């Protein structure tokens, strides 16, 4: 038995196994655009993804993760509110059962159809397991998805999902370029927060991009055909794997733009 997004084990239950769920710097949050503070000292993001090496795609029972080689500085995030170099280790999505929901963050209470998380860890801590124990250990780039036009650079991911339908399945996934998932503008909001899945550690600098990317209804439809369950178990569609907004408490959201 274990956490998930169902009626008996979803986000409202997580605090019993993970008391940090009611902590002071939980994610996601609603981004109130009129209350966010423009901060001129914020630097532009530096995304260096030209030498990225993707390796594998995995259904972990809660999402699917595209994994990268993070044994060297190949795909890194620098700049913005960050000090130091953060290496890309994996990206994943959260999505809904319907187009009107699915994102984790919201903007002026608006929900998007899905949210992309590019997860990076701070190289000064040596490995990902050490980094998540540190308040400045991770940086996650969050990108909203809206339904409209198709996203050409997402199609290679959509076409492999049939091969990892059920929990624990993986497939080789080499030569994927994550630059094809970025919006035109890199303007962002940032705040200190947490992982949005157990163990919910408060180790994340969130960088949430203002500009959404567009994907087609057929693309997001294929996400909704994945399964939470393992092969041979009763079928439960992988939908609504998002955590709702958490109280902002003593935090300020900063904007890189006006
Ligand atoms: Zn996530």
């Amino acid at each position: 038995h274990h956490w998930g997004y169902g009626k008996h084990n979803g986000p409202e239950h997580w605090h019993k196994d993970f008391p940090i769920a009611k902590g002071e710097r939980q994610s996601p949050v609603d981004i109130d655009t009129h209350t966010a503070k423009y901060d001129p000292s914020l630097k532009p993001l530096s995304v260096s993804y030209d030498q990225a090496t993707s390796l594998r795609i995995l259904n972990n029972g809660h999402a699917f993760n595209v994994e990268f080689d993070d044994s060297q500085d190949k795909a890194v995030l620098k700049g913005g509110p960050l000090d130091g170099t953060y290496r890309l280790i994996q990206f994943h999505f959260h999505w809904g059962s319907l187009d009107g929901q699915g994102s984790e963050h919201t903007v002026d209470k608006k929900k998007y159809a899905a949210e992309l998380h590019l997860v990076h860890w701070n190289t000064k801590y040596g490995d990902f397991g050490k980094a998540v124990q540190q308040p400045d250990g991770l940086a996650v780039l969050g990108i909203f998805l809206k339904v409209g036009s198709a996203k050409p650079g997402l199609q290679k991911v959509v076409d492999v999902l049939d091969s990892i339908k059920t929990k624990g399945k993986s497939a080789d996934f080499t030569n994927f370029d994550p630059r094809g998932l970025l919006p035109e503008s890199l303007d962002y909001w940032t705040y200190p927060g947490s992982l949005t899945t157990p163990p919910l550690l408060e180790c994340v600098t969130w960088i949430v991009l203002k500009e959404p990317i567009s994907v087609s209804s057929e693309q997001v439809l294929k996400f909704r055909k994945l399964n939470f369950n393992g092969e041979g178990e009763p079928e439960e569609l992988m939908v609504d794997n998002w955590r709702p907004a958490q109280p902002l408490k003593n935090r300020q959201i900063k904007a890189s733009f006006k």
